């Protein structure tokens, strides 16, 4: 046979490049996943991740309470934290024994897979009682924030999209939903002849949630093993470039 | 359902709740937790999915 | 001196082979140990080991309750498990809040040292109230199960003997005793002139019991450090061949 | 065929009588069990049973502490009961918060199977520090109390033997061992050529222990299901007559 790495008959090399290219393009076909992650960062360095993976479109919706840190199998000041929530929902409405709950998120990062169409991203960032914009009567139910998403890049390929916002102020008390639609450059509407498949996709979407102890542990044990995209506090991008690559 | 939500939960009894968080860390990534057991007895041993006779079987997806 | 590994005057080599041969043969003399182990395997992957080491003869006897998993320093559903035992002892005799206790053994492995005579092995595998065969009136107090023991082998030498039985069914609820006699190819009865020494051996026998978390941990921290024989779930034999070996 | 119950060719009837006769006689052969039970009765009506079943000979030996009531999975005044034991072991040696522990047995019943030879029964009823008769120097290590055993009888057959003694006085604080030898009307000594089998029987003996809540529950769920002999507080005998019976 020909010698490796010297000719156009390195079929092991051609198959490796096609296997990676096929994964990148399959993910972008309408048979592929679109995924979203919400990372809620806590002052003790831990991070809650919520991920949803589904075909056609995907989203996550959480209450203010559900985004608060919860330490499985440890104490969580559970009664005082009910009194915190009462004061968050209406000023001076509770009798908590703390000024700031350390279970409140300090920041949110939203990440989408590179199979999303960024112009379809929508976010409902509500106040603590789940109203998008002060009163329901004047609220548009979402904002289209795609322009704010940064490209997470590795070896020049877009491996995902990130929108990150800090919640550093005492009044940064939110509920949150976010949604994106899978790329569809064709003129076949996936909600036309395929409408009931999109309805089944709402049932088939897989969810994951877990609290990791540190961004390092998230990087090492959650992002990297699964070939997910990420952007850490130091603005370093993580992910795997696949199109036309070995 | 998530992997966690399918695990056994005994309402009103002990559930090894802290050790079971450490189990989940090791399930999510090998050697990622510090649990005090090799196999959680809260893991399902089997799943049965049943549909009513009004389903069309050719539309089932998992 | 002669060069190592080239002549009949490698006395360091001859002494190493005699030191190993002397250990194998000492164990088989009447001055040597005979040992037995009962491994009770639990569904959480942990394993209770009971070992007895004694001269002349050796055995272990445990109740149904004593073979159930007990996690030192953790919760054990201790009250519900009393109600489980009542229902095991007589159908519908307890008020437990579970159908199957995960503290019941899923399997037993009995291992003897290679100094046992296999034709002397006896086992009393009782029901949960410690009756060998349904009712005491028709029970022979043991079965001689030596024919079932497999040879655990390493480098062609018998390093021990194994009888393994699963308890996979809900009705597999046992009490257990097992006994073997040390090899004695001579016509000197150890219970003749030496009878009171055999009585002292009943007091001198050393016992060990402990629950390990996994078969891996048993292999690494219990079987291997002590040069004990074992057979794991994959039918791999562990032990150290010594007769005529360096 | 002949009609049932009218001729000497009712072979189903002859086989039923032989099956029962064979059980009674097998139990009395040297291949059969000999069994002993110690029942310790508590003031709350519960009963601890300890049973041992073995070939050739059988016994039970317990400390004063081990005979005290223990409620699995409930509170047992465990610290105060250590202080009780100190005062039982030497007058005024503890600092308990009670005059009489309700965990002390109020009575003991010893029962042997009908395969025991009553003239071989021995009992060591010690004081609370495990001395048979005041000081070790003047103690014979047992008393042969066979003459005191009553025959438990059903349909005129001896189904077992009972010795019962109350412990109603505050000074009735005991340790206890008891032992009997299986019948052997032959001149073959089971400790002669068969000595090492008797040594293995010491390992093969099966033990059971459990606390039942009431004599009724003992009768219904422990004695009767297993065809064991018993004598209740009302002097009623329980057991199954088998010799020459259908
Ligand atoms: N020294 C170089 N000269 C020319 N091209 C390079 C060099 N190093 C890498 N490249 C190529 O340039 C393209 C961009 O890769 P690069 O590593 O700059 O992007 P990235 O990893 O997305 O961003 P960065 O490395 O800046 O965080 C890829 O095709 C890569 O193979
Ligand atoms: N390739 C070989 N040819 C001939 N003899 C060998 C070879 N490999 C090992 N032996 C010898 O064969 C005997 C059996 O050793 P072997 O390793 O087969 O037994 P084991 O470890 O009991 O069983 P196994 O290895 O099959 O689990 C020993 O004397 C060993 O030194
Ligand atoms: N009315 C009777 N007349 C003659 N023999 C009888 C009668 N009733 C029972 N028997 C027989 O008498 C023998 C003794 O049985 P019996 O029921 O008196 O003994 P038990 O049950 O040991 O004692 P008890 O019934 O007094 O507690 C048995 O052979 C039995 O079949
Ligand atoms: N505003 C607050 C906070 C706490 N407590 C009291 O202090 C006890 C413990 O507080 P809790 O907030 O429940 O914390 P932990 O028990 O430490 O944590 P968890 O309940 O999460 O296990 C409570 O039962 C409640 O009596 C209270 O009165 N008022
Ligand atoms: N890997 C594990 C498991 C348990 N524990 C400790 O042991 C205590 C009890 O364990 P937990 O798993 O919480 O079990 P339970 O309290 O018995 O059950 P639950 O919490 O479900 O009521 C915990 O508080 C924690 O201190 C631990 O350090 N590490
Ligand atoms: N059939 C059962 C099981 C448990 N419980 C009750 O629930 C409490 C806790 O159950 P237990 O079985 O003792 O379990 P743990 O306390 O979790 O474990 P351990 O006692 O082994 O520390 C008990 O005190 C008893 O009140 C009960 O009524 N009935
Ligand atoms: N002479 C006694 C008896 C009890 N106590 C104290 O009271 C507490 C409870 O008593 P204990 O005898 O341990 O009873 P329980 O806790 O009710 O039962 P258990 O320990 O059997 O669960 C103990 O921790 C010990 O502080 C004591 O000082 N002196
Ligand atoms: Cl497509
Ligand atoms: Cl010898
Ligand atoms: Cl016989
Ligand atoms: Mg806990
Ligand atoms: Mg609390
Ligand atoms: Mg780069
Ligand atoms: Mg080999
Ligand atoms: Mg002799
Ligand atoms: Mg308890
Ligand atoms: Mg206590
Ligand atoms: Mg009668």
């Amino acid at each position: 046979a020909d010698v490796a790495g010297t000719s156009n008959r390195d079929f092991r090399g051609r198959e490796q490049r096609l296997f990676n290219s096929e994964q990148y393009n399959y993910n972008n076909s309408l048979n592929g996943e679109v995924s979203v992650w919400v990372y809620a960062y806590y002052s003790d360095g831990s991070v809650l991740v919520i991920n949803k993976n589904s075909q056609y479109k995907v989203g996550i919706s959480e209450t203010f309470k559900a985004l608060k840190e919860y330490r499985e199998g440890q104490h969580n000041d559970s009664y005082d934290e009910y009194e915190v929530n009462q004061s968050i929902y209406y000023p001076n409405g509770g009798d908590a024994r703390k000024f700031h709950s350390n279970a409140k998120p300090r920041a949110i990062q939203i990440i989408f897979s590179p199979s999303v169409n960024v112009r379809t991203i929508k976010m409902a960032k509500g106040n603590a009682v789940s109203v998008p914009d002060e009163y329901l009567q004047r609220s548009h139910p979402w904002e289209a924030t795609g322009i704010k998403y940064r490209k997470i890049k590795r070896d020049g390929e877009i491996v995902g999209y990130s929108h990150y916002f800090e919640l550093p102020h005492e009044y940064n008390s939110i509920s949150l939903a976010v949604s994106g639609v899978h790329k569809n450059p064709s003129s076949y509407n996936v909600g036309g002849h395929n409408v009931m498949d999109v309805f089944q996709s709402c049932d088939l979407a897989l969810r994951f949630c877990n609290r990791y102890w540190a961004e390092l542990e998230l990087v090492n044990h959650y992002i990297s093993p699964n070939a997910y995209p990420y952007l850490d506090i130091n603005n370093h991008s993580y992910g795997v470039a696949l199109s036309n690559r070995q």
